């Protein structure tokens, strides 16, 4: 198994959105779909599964880019909406 920790900062609303054309996909306009995304900051490197528990985190990437990530939720992952809160 693989894991990574992140701290939630702000959560957008849940509404119908029109996705972008995927890179290299067919030039067909996507149908509107229910989706939302959150903005969160990573707290460390990737952690590898170690039996029941998890191993020590890998060293954080020496990247000058800000430790910020966008997590786009859609499809069948929309069920996590009510379990996410800032802080």
């Amino acid at each position: 198994g693989q894991s990574r920790l992140f701290l939630l900062c702000h959560k957008e609303a849940l509404m119908k959105r029109n996705f972008c054309v995927p890179p290299g996909a067919s030039p067909e306009v996507p149908k509107p779909a229910l989706s939302f995304y959150v903005l969160g900051s990573w707290l460390g490197g990737t952690q590898r599964k170690e039996g029941t528990g998890w191993g020590l985190p890998e060293p954080q990437g020496n990247d000058d880019n800000d430790q910020k990530v966008h997590l786009i939720f859609f499809g069948s992952s929309v069920r996590w909406f009510e379990f996410l809160h800032p802080g």
